[PDB]
């Protein structure tokens, strides 16, 4: 199969087998601006999602095609939804209120407060003085209005990128087991435990993805602008459930008191994971990690408009 090698440890490529799932996200925060019996997935001219996502449907016949969505919708938009699943066999739609996260959550207290102690111990000449009263105003804000905030139910309030940036990675944590445990039926070749590959709605497909090869099983969207590169959370693949490295990234939100979804659950994740250090070659990384495939057309929203920026 062969392997690829970073910092000086060789990383076999693992395959990603055509029945690896497909993931969409499409999380609405005012789901409203749809009728009440239209598929609450943007459509416009400008970002016509979930036309891309059902052609991508058909492009991949055979295989499974997860939409996860979320918002106050209508029993309508719900039908609606229903309906979509009914007209396009692989269409999974899974609702992320009906999935179960408590297993990846940790109280926004305990966080603080392992953090005050560190900081805490150092004395007042050396330590950061600011960041420790930020995190102590943050804990008396929790303890004076909610004191059993978690991360979930924090990003739960937070709408926008940062809590659909937040639930993607717990889902992909979950990988093939998402769809099990949304009794979605009739997931040809899915395996607990299996793996996902989460595309934005305007990655197009524009051919069958095949089995793909990945190091250690895992690769991620990298961006290119004007002339620089970074990694992006637009494509994750992944090889298997609770992936070490997602798995390191909820271990930083779990340790930082301000972590954020996509800094640090997915690019810090990465990096720790495969010791990708602020000494190593970020360029060399991000060349090491990237999601390749000539037949996805990427980031086609920078193209006309983003749908939420
Ligand atoms: O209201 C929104 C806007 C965006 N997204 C998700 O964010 C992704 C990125 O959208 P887009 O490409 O328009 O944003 P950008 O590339 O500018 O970050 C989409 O595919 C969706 O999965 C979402 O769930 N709800
Ligand atoms: C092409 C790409 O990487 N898009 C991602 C998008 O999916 C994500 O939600 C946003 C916020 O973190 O960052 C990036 O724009
Ligand atoms: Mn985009």
């Amino acid at each position: 199969s062969g392997s690829a090698n970073f910092a000086g440890v060789e990383y076999p490529l693992l395959p990603l087998d055509q029945h690896t799932p497909l993931l969409f996200q499409w999380f609405e925060r005012n789901p409203s601006r749809f009728g009440e019996n239209q598929i609450p997935i943007i459509n416009t001219q400008q970002n016509p999602y979930l036309n891309n996502i059902i052609n991508a449907a058909i492009i991949e016949k055979e295989r499974t095609i997860g939409v996860l969505v979320d918002g106050n919708f209508s029993a309508g938009q719900k039908k609606a939804l229903a309906k979509l699943e009914k007209q396009y066999e692989n269409i999974k739609v899974i609702y992320n209120s009906d999935l179960d996260y408590s297993m990846y959550d940790k109280k926004l207290s305990d966080i603080y407060l392992e953090n005050i102690a560190k900081i805490e111990a150092q004395p007042a000449n050396v330590r950061d003085e600011y960041l420790l009263g930020e995190i102590k105003k943050s804990l008396n804000e929790v303890l004076k209005n909610n004191p059993e905030e978690s991360l979930v139910s924090s990003h739960d309030k937070r709408l926008g990128h940062v809590r659909f940036d937040f639930y993607r990675n717990l889902f992909l944590l979950k990988g093939s087991n998402a769809f099990l445990e949304a009794g979605k039926h009739g997931c040809h070749h899915l395996q607990p435990g299996g793996g996902c590959i989460y595309l934005d709605a305007d990655m197009l497909l524009t051919g069958k993805l095949g089995t793909l090869y990945l190091p250690d099983g895992i690769a991620v969207h990298v961006s290119r602008k004007g002339n620089s590169m970074s990694l992006e959370n637009g494509i994750i693949a992944v090889n298997r459930s609770e992936h070490p490295a997602l798995k390191k990234g909820l271990e930083i939100m779990h340790s930082k008191p301000y972590g954020d979804p996509y800094i640090d659950g997915v690019c810090g994740g990465l990096r720790h994971y495969f010791n990708c250090s602020i000494r190593h070659n970020y360029e060399e990384f991000c060349n090491f990690i990237e999601f390749k495939h000539e037949h996805i057309f990427m980031d086609t929203s920078s193209l006309t408009i983003s749908s939420w920026r």
